[PDB]
């Protein structure tokens, strides 16, 4: 009897009371599951081998690729086209890009996201920066001086576990990550010196080689122990929420420039489980969730993205500094690579980084490791379609 809703993280509570809302003014009663990001593709692959699982799913854009890949995903061309909400056309290209494949279309944009530089502004004037970092080169060298504050004291955050950020920093130095052909270009100059570049952090003893166990107020609030790091909108939000003694004292900026400032184009989208047997109510939700209004409402409270192109007429995503940035940043923001195994080769980009930062593997020998299994990746997937 209940329209089941597959979550994430934070948004996915904005959803559960708008669902609310929905169920008052439709009569469908809804359950919304909260999961978090970390669990998630997990989640996703189980329901796939089990075929059973949510009749509504929302699906980070770098997994859109994988979940169309293994047909868990109903095609809604025909659905999307008849709507006034859920309509291509209303949304980003690139946002559009994370849900269409082969002509067809299997989801709806929900929100956006990009990356951009979260810095402490007290505390880079104090090393000489009276504006953030604008360069590869400046990044390196405020983080060093902020390092140097004291021992168990920081200059810049690199995840571990973040699948963008490698991938972020490679294309900033021009590496495509795949060439024309799709081969992958991890073991070629460009790739190999941008990750020689995000080691050097470790190094040094700017970026911590550890997770160090802190919340985001602990860790930029207070002294700032770690007074830069990338993040989305969600960062936004949480710091505006969590970290009211660094008010005035923190601010966001556009990613330092290499070869060029390019930054991430993320975020989720609606879809519906392939397998659900509510798909007409699958779709009543999703229309409704897209209404411009009531989008507006739950992302402006959040600081969150529209990926609906109309939304940023709105008077605070013109003229708030927050959304001013993210504004910019989103010009040049590409997703992730639009392939089946994106988390699969992440999380391989994941231990290879690993070998380097933690093992202390020469870059190049652990880039020609990683390229290869990558490409061995590949080839496994192009035998599944030749048969
Ligand atoms: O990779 C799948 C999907 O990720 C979306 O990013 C979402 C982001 O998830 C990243 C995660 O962020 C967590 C956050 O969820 C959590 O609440 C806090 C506190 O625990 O920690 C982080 O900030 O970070 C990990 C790397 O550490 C990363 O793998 C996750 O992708 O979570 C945000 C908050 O819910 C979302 O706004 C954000 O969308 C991408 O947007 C999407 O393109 C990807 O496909
Ligand atoms: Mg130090």
């Amino acid at each position: 009897k209940v329209l089941n809703v597959w979550a994430m993280g934070d948004e996915a509570k904005s959803l559960k009371e708008l669902a609310q809302k929905f169920t008052k003014d439709t009569g469908i009663e809804v359950k919304v599951q909260v999961i978090p990001w970390a669990n998630a593709h997990d989640k996703l692959l189980t329901a796939v081998a089990s075929k059973s699982g949510p009749d509504v799913v929302q699906m980070g854009t770098t997994w859109m690729p994988e979940f169309v890949e293994a047909g868990a995903l109903l095609d809604i061309t025909k659905d999307v086209e008849k709507s006034k909400n859920m309509n291509s056309d209303l949304f980003f290209p690139g946002s559009v890009k994370t849900t269409q494949f082969d002509g067809k279309t299997y989801g709806v944009p929900w929100y956006a996201e990009t990356r951009v530089l979260f810095y402490r502004t007290d505390l880079l004037k104090k090393v000489g920066y009276n504006e953030a970092p604008k360069t590869w080169d400046e990044l390196s060298d405020a983080a060093l001086k902020l390092s140097k504050r004291g021992k168990d004291m920081y200059g810049f955050a690199i995840d571990p576990n973040e699948q963008t950020t490698g991938f972020i920093f490679g294309r900033q130095n021009g590496s495509p990550l795949f060439d024309k052909d799709g081969t992958p270009v991890f073991n070629k100059k460009p790739f190999v010196d941008t990750v020689t570049y995000l080691d050097s952090f470790i190094k040094n003893g700017s970026a911590p080689d550890t997770d160090l166990g802190l919340d985001a107020s602990q860790s930029f609030g207070g002294d700032g122990i770690v007074p830069m790091f990338m993040s989305g909108p969600w960062m936004v939000n949480t710091l505006k929420d969590t970290a009211p003694d660094i008010d005035g004292k923190w601010a966001t900026a556009v990613l330092p420039k290499k070869e060029n400032n390019e930054s991430s184009l993320g975020g989720a989208n609606l879809s519906i489980f392939k397998y659900s047997n509510k798909k007409d109510d699958a779709l009543k939700f999703m229309d409704y969730m897209s209404q411009p209004d009531v989008q507006l409402s739950w992302l402006k409270d959040t600081n969150s993205m529209p990926a609906r192109m109309d939304a940023w007429e709105d008077d605070m995503l013109k003229n708030d500094p927050y959304y001013k940035v993210f504004g910019e940043q989103m010009k040049t923001a590409e997703p992730m690579p639009l392939i089946p195994q994106f988390e699969e080769i992440a999380q391989l980009y994941g231990k290879s980084w690993e070998q380097i930062y933690r093992g202390g593997a020469d870059v190049q020998t652990q880039m020609d490791t990683f390229n290869d299994q990558v490409e061995a990746l590949l080839k496994k997937l192009e035998h599944h379609h030749h048969h």
